[PDB]
């Protein structure tokens, strides 16, 4: 009835969204060279246990050729297994039978480049099918992938994806979750390359590790606003339970129909079964990802990089803005300047001016992604988010991630625990 308490409750998806200041990290999957999932974070903490100074921790990548692939056929096979494992790790416990809106992230690719190894049509098709196709080797037979419009990202520095996701969630108030699959390694650099670039110069082929080669890195990152499914809890009791009870797919209403007509939305095309909401609710929020802060590092009049002291002040201001809303203040910094970089030359004065208590010389507070993991290329900001999520979830504390590979810009992404001060009983980052 029209003016009733029951008509007050929502039987439709939210029609508006406020400005969003966080997204929830719902799931992480990661492969990084021979490591998987929490093994990367474990290896970093073991570095800190043996070496107190961040400057001397070195790289976790095994150098014993017996412990990593060296033949070209083994490297190709390992790359593909790393891809599948990362998707499996990120999705195995995530809602099935719902089209997951998906962003695919790889490194930069210029389609006008002469003599490409693959045609632009071949490459665009390859990128478009990549994540859905990985469901087969990953064993994700009931999961569903819905490529987002303009969701194929080719960018050496793709950290802008996170701010773009905030806007996407605001523009689409029904959207409850998005998958970002970031995919990096020699195999990508090679498949995007021109025949005028020899593959060996990118570190490909048979042989031991050479310096500068991209680390095989894949990150499955699911972020969302889980409250946005609450309106579906109205309809779930009326949905028919599948004969195979653990199958979440909606296959119609039961005998009793819901009191209000269900109206699908772009991202909620069908009502959700009780099994679906069970899968949704069983996945704990791992962290809050806070709205990124980006700041230019160049002068607008000359276009040159800010001078030493102006750069410190600019970065300090960005840190203050990015860290203000973190409870408590960051316990560690993950940052990445890429290869042949010394980012502490700028970071130490900047965080000092910002009066941060972090000691970036302390290996327990200070993580240079390229130093410790090799060059993770386009996956780097998602590696940072993944490790920050693991650290913050397991420790009930805050982290900061700083993509610093652009010389003209700094980005700062805060990561907080949803229950700070409380560590979880179960570590969910096993393999």
């Amino acid at each position: 009835p029209r003016g009733s308490h029951m008509s007050a409750d929502a039987y439709h998806a939210p029609k508006t969204s406020p400005r969003l200041e966080t997204l929830d990290v719902l799931s992480i999957g990661m492969s990084l060279d021979v490591f998987r999932q929490g093994q990367v974070w474990k290896a970093l903490q073991e570095q800190n246990a043996v070496q107190a100074e961040a400057l001397h921790v070195g790289s976790i990548l095994p150098m014993d050729p017996k412990k990593y692939p060296t033949s070209a056929d083994d490297k190709d096979m390992a790359y593909e297994k790393r891809q599948a494992d990362a998707l499996e790790l990120g999705l195995k416990n995530f809602l099935e039978k719902w089209p997951i809106p998906t962003v695919t992230v790889v490194r930069s690719w210029d389609p006008s480049t002469p003599n490409l190894r693959f045609t632009p049509e071949e490459t665009r098709e390859s990128l478009s099918v990549k994540v859905n196709d990985l469901r087969v080797p990953a064993g994700l037979h009931w999961h569903r992938i819905a490529n987002l419009q303009d969701g194929i990202i080719c960018n050496d520095t793709p950290e802008g994806v996170l701010e773009a996701l905030f806007s996407l969630f605001e523009r689409n108030p029904d959207l409850p979750a998005v998958l970002v699959y970031a995919n990096e390694g020699f195999n990508m650099a090679g498949s995007l390359s021109s025949r005028d670039v020899p593959l060996k110069s990118l570190g490909g082929g048979s042989g031991p590790r050479v310096p500068g080669t991209l680390t095989d890195t894949m990150v499955a990152l699911i972020v969302g606003r889980p409250e946005r499914v609450d309106w579906l809890r109205q309809f779930a009791p009326y949905t028919k339970v599948n004969e195979n009870r653990i199958d979440p797919e909606f296959r119609g209403w039961g005998w009793r129909k819901p009191p209000v007509e269900f109206r699908p939305t772009p991202f909620i095309p069908q009502p959700w079964t009780e099994r679906a909401l069970e899968q949704w609710d069983a996945l704990p929020v791992l962290a809050r990802l806070h709205r990124p802060v980006s700041v230019p590092l160049t002068r607008p009049d000359t276009g040159e990089r800010l001078k030493r002291e102006a750069l410190t002040a600019q970065l300090a201001a960005a840190w203050k803005t990015a860290s203000a809303g973190l409870r408590p203040a960051p316990a560690r910094l993950f940052y990445d300047g890429g290869l042949n970089a010394t980012p502490l030359a700028e970071l130490t004065p900047a965080l000092g001016a910002a009066q941060s208590s972090l000691d970036l010389l302390d290996s327990r507070e200070s993580y240079d992604l390229t130093q410790r993991l090799g060059d993770t290329g386009a996956a780097s900001p998602f590696v940072g988010i993944a490790l920050a999520t693991m650290a913050s979830y397991l420790n009930g504390d805050s982290s900061m991630v700083m993509p610093l590979r652009r010389k003209d810009q700094a980005t700062l992404i805060g990561i907080s625990s949803p229950t700070p001060g409380k560590k979880p009983a179960h570590d969910p980052f096993g393999v």
